[PDB]
């Protein structure tokens, strides 16, 4: 067997837009994306799936048995978001708080208990109230509650990315607004004084890469605002690792619980030998340049001492890798790897795809735990992990294989806290809609009930065992290929 | 939930040949299907794997660790068979006992108390132990015990399959020789009257249709001993009808256990609806001529009293459907449906296939309950159902779907006394050897480790529960197709 | 044998941006369409190839090479284009003109001998001189000529594509403002001026409902501007109908030759019988509405006597079909068929899929002729109809069932005159770059030299003997499915 | 261009067998062959497509427009054969000749005039004449003909293949009787007695390694009497060695024109560096000993004065190569290359598979005809090249990659005096029927009509040209993938 230790945790990991919706009384129309996956032309375009949240798996009315589920299976942890668009549907601005303010740069934001007592008065009491009684639940069942304050949405009266995506920049503009970033302060100090007696850790934001990637860079992806702006990108990004920053110091204020971040991650691998430098170049383009900002106050070439040290744990999110290829003294992702393959198909490299074109590369896990962990020596945790697999066809294979990388990252060293399968049940996958399907319990959403797939069932043996036990050390391997799509050649 | 009656069984069938040999010590050479399978111009040929099974899952040493498993799983039944070949590796032809015998037809049998002490004199001791301590321990598990004592290899004194092959018909010709009849009568007789206090319920055969149907017909499938010969082939059926007879009333003199047999069906069904009297006319050559015969006494335009009656259960081995169509008055099996399917294809029915290219058709199961049930009305025994996939990837779906499909017919009034899945263990299939991976647990031939499939937890879940649990009824469905291979169009 | 009249014409149609560069100073880097390709976000985004059109086949300095080869073919008929950018790459707003312009609505354009006196000193004098050398050489092939004005890039000066995808939608907007149409009305004047005793018959444009639809609505596909806007879209759709209206009688006033248009086809087929009414609704959105307009006046509601008779003959693009299914009182468009399949798939009617997703799809041809003359009985010209294939796997069949299906056209009575494939080489095909072929002849772009598919060489039977022979027939026909990719199911 | 010699044949090869049946009045019911695809038992086992050969594509009576598309063609020569059946559909025993035959050798047989006198008056009259017409008119197109006496049927008097298969192997057993060596000798000197004036070159017989390997060894292959028998193989390769040698002196008895041989040729190619011995050793056993004895009169370890120097000229067919990798100091035939392969699948080198699932592998061509011509420096003609193909996808490829590398090797110095591609027309493919087609022409089975695949026209550019032209050479290359069926990984 593979044995983890005593108090390793098991979980799940679960965003608020894409689980809350789909009971009565749930919808939550004020937040950008909800705007964005609802908008005509987006629709049309296929830039969104025509898929709509407000017919999702309906966490918000039935958590009792999401939670019973995981009870079943044995899970110790949950890292679940809360929204902002819930809690503040109207605006937080005339809150006055202590900030400064240097042009782009937000070195501080001090909010103050009269702040905080304002900001109550403004939240909408029955969102509040609700993440409350959902995650005493949670708690309830053994389950250590790791809270998340972001997963991506922005109230609308932050941005209006529609506005945005027609290039009118002096709408809400979001994370190109640095007002955002003082609201983010607001908020997440106001989550965390209203919640903090249910939480263990905080995350700030989960994969603001993914925000500012493809919200300004990749706008094929279909996110908002979708505005093809690569300084727009940076701007964003700088914002984001500024809201972090100021967030933490926010919430440190309140509690001195762990707070952390949320990213996603890659393996980048080089495709021969002669592009391990471009490899190198690729991680630190891509990951390293965020959290050396965050923990070394490296940014843009400048050490920010409002920057540095505003890391107490790290959120590992992976789901394979990436392969680079040198191009002159810049580097290329190759076509037919990583998240670049064909959906069900196989990559070169004989690696089977998920139904998002995503190889399996359980190795890629090891390798972002130990270059994490040899660059900060901050606690890790694997915040997500799970594959978009209707069959459960391959989820098997890759659930065993990657719990089992994590145990020989804990086995060489890393301080890996635990392991959160992305996700507990199907959800809304963003501009994918529904028909990526990553739980380990599948989603009737005419119903909404849960129904088990195995792979939960083998989920509830590693979890209940704290082991990758004997009866199922053989998934840790390749599926077969025999009997998959072969994709195109 | 789906909920089956507190005393229906579930378990599993197995064949010795098929998984005994692996262990030091239990190699048993004495059989024409051992001396077939290492026939160098059989190997050169194709006919055969090559792999042999000496090399297989080791039950014969093993076999406390197999029933550990299936009493992990909840296992409340096995159909296990016992070998001809290792009880008697020399001739039993000496053995007097009273046969009257008018040409081809064996009209009686009967084994003395003299001669059961004379076969006790020539039986292998440590081959008759040894199953007497196999089926203990099974027993001691909380698993009923259903004997099935023939499935296929014969000694080798009595079948020189090579032999036969080159056409030498005065070789030991198996079940082209009457006395074959005879001989297994005494077989019958001796192994109730050694073993009778281990067993619930007696079969004299499993699939004697594949015997004379592939053996003497169907010769591209590498079955012994693989002289295309339809006279033969009709010849060994009604050996194998009177041998069924013989060891009927054999057995009865001793015990009076119900004694059924074990078939190979599908679903015939037509491709059109004006192939259903096609589909009728297959119904009946394939299964009926055999169970007229041995519950009607109906043979060949003939009624034979002493074939009338001999059967007290049906045990219904099924994998998939064969699709018909009327050719003149006569019929035709259809390619692309059913068993005729491209390995890990796709049916015109949009029904995925196994590694073997059998079609997913659960429903026919249901059917083939049905009708053998309105035909006899005689209690029936899911004795086979199961699919080769080293995957993992459709048997799942399949065993749900299957399960579900033996609930129905019960709740349509069948007397269905228990669902038996093909197989606990990967092993020896035959003329494809080990490739073909039938199990709920996966063998590693390398150290003989068992292995635990996804779809051994759900069948834990089903047999634990005596149901098909709300967790896992989505699992009677078809196997969604795009992540599968699509075979060729 | 299926036999054409004497006078059918058979030949290849050509774009200018999508073939002339590639030979030394052929580059023209002064379009909306080469800043568009070369912009490095849109690069990064995927939304262009990354391929570049200077990199091309190289028509403008190797044309007597793919004369040569098309008179080897024996073609008698090219429908090629002209770039606006090479013969003005400076801006004529200057050139005054009487044009008659009552907000939105361009009503009169007159262009006078001086002004094109005027804009003779502005064009560029190489680009004008190569156009008729080029064409000069063609003629003396025995080609007949059929000369189109505009096939989707401008000349920078009019449209900065890059500004207005950032939303600058004061920027140089193409057909968002008004006055392009009164500068292309200018430009065709000018060019029919300049050309006229080379050319047969003019097109005004190709395809304009591309330019509008992929340009503003499906803005995935990577057209400039790309600047999501279904207003836009119908703002630029009515200004390529007035655009069209104003060439038309622009040319009309210096040549009495048949002007036509080029339009983007596709077969609208219900899914269902119930479908008809919203295959019909498609038809006129997609199709009727751009020609009611230039033929009948009719636009927006409104009948005006400026655009109506503005159009002498109709040049049919067709490559596939779109299926249709009733939306409530809408439609949508079927995914799995027409354009929106699977690259190198297959339908679920059973019909292979180019390497661009475009189903097989021939009688779609009949049917969109038929429904062209029916409704407007002008002459019609099938001036694009090919497939993206690389291995001229399905384009033998695909060339001679549509030429089968034209001549059906005929014998039903419709008044097509003649078939030009797209296209005779291989080229830049817009946002996918070069690795969709879509050549009689394939194209070698290191080293410019040209190849002839086995396509060219059934071609060759066809033009020379003006039908499809007894030994070509067997053509018509649907490609074998067995040896073609399946796609995914 | 890749230009060949002015005397450099072009043509194709053709079997009687395969073609000649399916007009009135050509029915051979007489011969091994016919018996064997009509057998019931045969046909059930799908031993045999079910299909049979009196439904072909009729060149007995529509020879003269076989001959017109050859000539269309630009070809200049053809190999085909005449049956034996037809001419001696009963038997020549009786005859006699000055045989010395010691045990199973036969050392001389010399055929008399009285002998060929005695011959003439039992040779069916028709069907000597009818070849005489057919051949004559192939002459009068500018077509040299090359006769192959034995292209695999015997006549039924001399091998009952049904028989034969049920081990009676006292029934007339084709070449496992040395009698039938002498009768071939017979034959051979008949027929070129009656029809030298036609003649160029003779083939005494074809592919005799799949005469004896098919008919006792691959026996899944359904060839006849497929009756399992390394030693009958053995003797039968004998028999044939024994049959060329008599027939080739009894030939030149008659006539002093090239007599040569045809043989079914693999490239054997190591799977690794280390397999290099091991594929020498599969050449030899393949390849050598056959030719080994025919010219250096070397069989089974002794030397033969009367096998020795038996041979005018090669015939090398060749389709695809051999995997081979080392076993011990034998060998094996790895699958998934070669001949071995998935049909329409992919080799593990990236080689697109024909309908037959023969991978694509021009480059062996060179390796053989480079082989075969270091060994014996004898004038070779490559008989047979081609591909099973339906669709016409990778013929076009196969064809110019494979007239290529015969380029190649004469380039190098290889007397190859010719090429005939496999074949002019589809026709009946043995055990698999009519649905692998390997014509250049497709047939019509129910028309009889002739029909021009885009590869005829390719082939008639070579034969016109002596060349492979500038307008085709790059189909000198393999097939690109995306577009084929990828097979199963
Ligand atoms: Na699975
Ligand atoms: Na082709």
């Amino acid at each position: 067997a593979v044995t983890f230790p005593k108090d390793f945790l098991f979980g799940w990991s679960q965003a608020g837009f894409q689980s809350e919706m789909g009971t009565p009384g749930s919808e939550d129309p004020n937040s950008d994306w909800y705007a964005w996956v609802h908008d005509r032309e987006n629709i049309a375009a296929g830039l969104v799936s025509g898929d709509f949240p407000e017919n999702g798996p309906g966490y918000w009315g039935n958590y009792r048995k999401f939670h019973d589920a995981a009870q079943a299976m044995g899970l110790t942890a949950a890292r679940i978001g809360v929204e902002w668009s819930r809690i503040f549907p109207r605006p937080t601005f005339d809150v006055k708080v202590d900030a400064e303010v240097k042009g782009d740069d937000v070195l501080s934001v001090y909010v103050s208990e009269g702040a905080l007592e304002q900001l109550d008065k403004m939240a909408n009491r029955d969102a509040i109230n609700h993440y409350r009684e959902m995650f005493s639940d949670l708690r309830s069942r053994g389950i250590t509650f790791i809270l998340n304050l972001y997963h991506w949405p922005l109230p609308l009266w932050l941005h209006d990315p529609i506005a945005i995506r027609r290039g009118n920049l002096s709408a809400p503009s979001g994370w190109l607004d640095v007002r955002t970033v003082i609201e983010f302060a607001k908020f997440s100090a106001y989550v965390a004084w209203k919640l903090d007696d249910l939480v263990y850790m905080y995350s700030t934001m989960n994969e603001p890469n993914v925000v500012w990637g493809l919200g300004y860079a990749a706008v094929k992806s279909g996110f908002p605002p979708g505005y093809l702006c690569l300084e727009c990108a940076g701007r964003a990004m700088k914002n984001l690792v500024q809201a972090h920053a100021r967030a933490y110091d926010a919430v440190k204020a309140i509690t001195k619980k762990p707070v952390g971040v949320i990213y996603a991650n890659s393996d980048f691998t080089p495709l021969t030998d002669a592009d391990r430098e471009a490899a190198e170049r690729a991680k630190f383009d891509n990951r390293w340049a965020f959290f050396d900002a965050v923990v070394r106050g490296q940014l843009g070439g400048s050490t920010r001492d409002d920057l540095k040290g505003r890391l107490d744990w790290i959120g590992v999110n992976y789901y394979t890798r990436q392969v680079v290829r040198a191009r002159g003294s810049g580097y290329e992702i190759v076509p037919g790897y990583g998240h670049g393959c064909e959906p069900n198909g196989v990559s070169p490299a004989g690696r089977p795809c998920s139904d998002f074109g995503w190889e399996f590369y359980p190795e890629g896990l090891y390798n972002v735990l130990k270059e994490y962990w040899d660059r900060y020596h901050l606690p890790l945790l694997v915040t997500e992990n799970g594959i978009a697999d209707e069959g459960d066809y391959q989820r098997p294979y890759y659930l065993v294989s990657h719990v089992y990388q994590v145990h020989r990252a804990l086995q060489d060293g890393v301080n890996v806290i635990g392991y959160l399968h992305w996700s507990l049940a199907d959800n809304y996958e963003w501009a994918s809609g529904f028909s990526k399907r990553f739980g380990l319990l599948m989603v009737d959403y005419s119903t909404k009930r849960l129904h088990w797939r195995p792979s939960a069932f083998i989920y509830r043996e590693i979890a209940k065992s704290r082991a990758i036990t004997d009866e199922i050390e053989h998934l840790n391997s390749v599926p077969p290929l025999r009997g998959l799509s072969p994709g195109h050649r």
